[PDB]
């Protein structure tokens, strides 16, 4: 099944957090990467005196159940990010999701996919778009529809 995970990181210095992000992807097993896109550049949310995001896709073939797979991502995320000291509930510095799973939609305590927002997400659906234009959702909406008809600006290349 090909799985879409976003990455996103907020660190000040991000490049070898996505690397090395890349490349725990590439070590799940029964999975291999069939793609990343090219990396992007988000403003941070609300002050601008923040650092920028880092955002790509990632397109994964792998026999792992989706659950599974999440296992995998949890996992990096531990062990190659953080939560920020003093708002620990907040985002982590990097930032790993299951955007689809090849057509499965899934509802459980720990996993929904489609990624509940990411239709209203440019810097998620941008990246996607890279690497799987005539991509069409579980519910058959077509992503190259949702980015022509809601009219996003494009993402700046990093
Ligand atoms: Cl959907």
């Amino acid at each position: 099944t090909v799985a879409y995970i976003a990455i996103g990181s907020n660190l000040a210095s991000p490049l070898e957090q996505v690397n090395a992000a890349l490349k725990a992807l590439g070590d799940i097993p029964e999975s291999h990467i069939l793609t990343v896109s090219s990396f992007y550049r988000t403003p941070p949310l609300g002050p601008q005196d923040q650092p920028d995001y880092l955002n790509a896709a990632v397109a994964l073939e792998t026999s792992l159940a989706p659950e599974e797979l999440l296992n995998h991502t949890q996992r990096i995320e531990l062990q190659q990010g953080r939560v920020r000291k003093a708002e620990r509930w907040g985002p982590r510095t990097l930032a790993l999701d299951i955007m689809l799973f090849g057509n499965e939609v899934i509802n459980t305590e720990r996993l929904t996919v489609p990624h509940y927002d990411m239709k209203n997400r440019g810097f998620m659906l941008w990246p996607l778009f890279e690497i799987a234009p005539e991509l069409v959702f579980p519910d058959g909406e077509m992503l190259r529809q949702i980015l022509h008809t809601r009219a996003f600006d494009k993402l700046n290349k990093w």
